[PDB]
């Protein structure tokens, strides 16, 4: 049993128990291409879709599992067994985030993040951008395109190797400039990264829940398009990681900057404001203008007076942008989850571990590794890979 569900009659973010091998249905289990054969891949909430493959899809340089703190085996996740099992995982750690209050919040403006509509050369047209979208087969043949936030896929050939990515466009900087875009995960629940610390030194595991959450933080930032530049870092550690991980980390950041930051996007909000004010048509959607209006309006929160005229309040915006850069941290998750957890964003290893999370006895929404009532609840013991060997084999 993988035990995800905890308390109620159902799981609460993932809308559905899903398994590799259930039917397509053309709804919530399809084969899908993304913008290639199609693969199989499972809806797992509004605007989130999970393809358990690796991911030789994203980036056509890197079409191929083989090798060239990394970790490669071109074997992992090819079978039927494996793909049920990081679907399983994948879900288990969704509802390990959204046990959390910040994980629901957190979930919930990634949700709300739709990418924007600014995909018309003409500045009075909205119109979508098809790389935000996924194309998704039904049982009796057809495609519909989808637009979408966020794909978990499994990782490429690194298996290590986890990010946030998206598809760019030609001109638009869409993670940049308020506009945001479909955001790609490569992750894997199936592996985890060691790190050292002394509560003789200790050698602990690093919950995938964390892990998970920190690239499901970058995914925010992407969607509502207000990442940082990857040019700017202290030497090479990116602002951008620096602001993710948080903690004491992001003070770093020089809070001038912060300010500097901030009115830029600001100001990139308010162009989002006059480019729904100056739009007078809407193509590709049987939706009307004033409805992708508000759409927009709800994403950015903004205002509306009695003209149907929006703009950016300061005090909305301010509030916005300090949840999605401030509050979602990887370090408010472990407080959150009362896990162990590297102090600093350069802290890991070089160690690797495959793990399972999916059955309950290994690992449970609510306490990760480190299970109430036994003796993996106290001083982290369930994250100490000699201690809760059992959970832990080394590879690298
Ligand atoms: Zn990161």
């Amino acid at each position: 049993s993988s035990g995800l569900v905890p308390r109620g009659s159902h799981m609460e973010f993932v809308n559905k128990q899903f398994n590799y091998k259930d039917p397509v249905n053309g709804v919530d289990i399809a084969y899908i291409k993304i913008p290639m054969q199609p693969v199989k891949a499972f809806k797992i909430h509004n605007k989130i879709w999970v393809i358990p493959e690796r991911d030789t899809f994203t980036n056509p340089e890197e079409g191929d599992l083989n090798p060239p703190v990394s970790y490669y085996d071109s074997t992992y996740l090819s079978t039927d067994n494996e793909k049920d099992n990081y679907l399983k995982g994948v879900t288990k750690l969704f509802e390990r985030i959204y046990s959390t209050d910040l994980g629901r919040m957190l979930l919930t403006s990634i949700v709300r993040g739709i990418p924007f509509w600014g995909g018309s050369t003409i500045d009075t047209e909205l119109k979508v951008i098809d790389t935000n979208c996924i194309n998704v087969i039904q049982p009796d043949g057809s495609y519909r395109s989808e637009e979408l936030n966020l794909v978990i896929i499994g990782p490429s050939a690194d298996i290590i190797q986890f990010e946030c990515k998206s598809f760019g466009h030609e001109v638009l900087n869409l993670t940049r400039n308020g506009y945001g875009s479909t955001q790609y995960i490569r992750f894997s629940p199936d592996f985890t990264f060691g790190f050292e610390e002394s509560l003789g030194a200790g050698k602990f595991a690093t919950d995938p829940a964390v892990t998970l959450a920190h690239e499901l933080i970058h995914a925010g930032h992407r969607l509502y398009g207000i990442a940082i530049n990857p040019n700017r870092v202290f030497k090479e550690v990116s602002f951008e990681e620096l602001r993710t991980f948080g903690g004491h980390d992001a003070k770093f950041i020089d809070s001038l900057q912060e300010n500097e930051f901030r009115l830029y996007y600001y100001n990139k909000f308010k162009d989002i404001a006059s480019t729904l004010n100056k739009a007078k048509s809407i193509v590709g959607t049987t939706a009307s203008l004033q409805y992708m209006k508000n759409v927009f309006k709800e994403k950015y929160l903004l205002s509306e007076d009695t003209s149907g005229k929006f703009s950016v309040d300061k005090l909305k915006f301010d509030k916005l942008y300090k949840m999605l850069t401030e509050i979602y941290t990887e370090d408010n998750f472990v407080k959150f989850f009362k896990v162990l957890n590297r102090k600093t964003y350069l802290n890991f290893d070089k160690a690797v571990f495959k793990i399972n999370i999916v059955p309950k006895v290994n690992y449970t929404i609510y306490d990760g590794f480190n299970l109430r009532n036994t003796n993996l609840a106290a001083n982290f013991n369930g994250q100490n890979t000699e201690i809760n060997n059992m959970n832990f084999t080394k590879l690298k």
